[PDB]
């Protein structure tokens, strides 16, 4: 279950935060304009990057604590508030978030894994609906 | 072959129990909604709870009961009722037990070991019918 597949995920931390980022990026191209010299570049390319593991990394490990501290898949409002207010989150609405977890999603059904992708979709939109609680516009 | 994976099974019935009925959860997560107590928790939370271990190890210790009373992977008339008649059961349908066949037998097949999984499979199929034979929906 979701619980389970948290526990996966850390297991494995670097190449799962890795290859849904970059399934992230290959199913909405345009989402690069968000970030900082992603594009040009191959997948091979990217995971050479020092800043790409680290930043991957970084957002997942803490997605993974946003999951852990939520109840049947529903996140903390105060999970939700930090997200939003993350200056480095300033230019960002719901759909970049809806956004990502229908790749994650994705990729969780194309993989071979039993990973429960109903409960992560349905917490990628709870998610979605805490940050326009929280002001996300 | 049958009789054998049974002495395996049996060898180790807690280990084998709790692994495969982790991996019936995790292939068909919404079956995880019969076992409340079960929700919302990880694999390793789940083993150090006193009635998993115990729950799930009687159900393994009940279906090998049935698979060796069984010629030819065919289980007795008797056997099918007590499974159909039984408290804990009434609520489910034939399809919740495929479920369960289906996902025991991708796990042997998983498995390094060379368990006969076509026997299980067929068992499944034939416990399922007597299970139908026997009044279950
Ligand atoms: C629940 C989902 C998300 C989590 C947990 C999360 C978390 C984070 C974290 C922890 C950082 C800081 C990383 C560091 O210091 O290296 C960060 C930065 C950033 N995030 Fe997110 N984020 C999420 C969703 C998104 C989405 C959907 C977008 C846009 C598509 C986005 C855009 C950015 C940008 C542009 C930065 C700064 C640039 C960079 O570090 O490369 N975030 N985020
Ligand atoms: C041949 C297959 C099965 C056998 C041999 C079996 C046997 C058992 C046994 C012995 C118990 C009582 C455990 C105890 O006394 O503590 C039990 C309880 C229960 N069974 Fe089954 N069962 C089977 C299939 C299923 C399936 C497919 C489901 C639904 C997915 C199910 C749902 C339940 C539930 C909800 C309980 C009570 C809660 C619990 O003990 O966890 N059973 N079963
Ligand atoms: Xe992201
Ligand atoms: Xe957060
Ligand atoms: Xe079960
Ligand atoms: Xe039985």
């Amino acid at each position: 279950g979701f619980k389970q597949d948290i526990a996966t995920i850390r297991g494995d931390l670097r190449t799962y935060a890795q290859d849904i980022f970059l399934a992230f990026l290959n199913k909405y191209p345009d989402e690069r304009r968000y970030f900082k010299n992603y594009v040009g570049k191959s997948d091979q390319e990217l995971k050479s990057m020092a800043k790409f593991g680290d930043h991957t990394e970084k957002v997942f490990n803490l997605m993974m604590e946003v999951a852990d501290r939520a109840t049947d898949c529903v996140p903390l409002a105060s999970d939700a508030n930090t997200l939003v207010q993350m200056k480095q989150h300033s230019s960002l609405t719901t759909g970049n978030f809806e956004k990502l977890f229908v790749a994650l999603v994705e990729y969780m059904r194309a993989s071979g894994q039993s990973f429960d992708s109903q409960s992560w979709d349905r917490f990628g939109k709870n998610l979605v609906s805490a940050l326009s609680s929280a002001g996300m516009k």
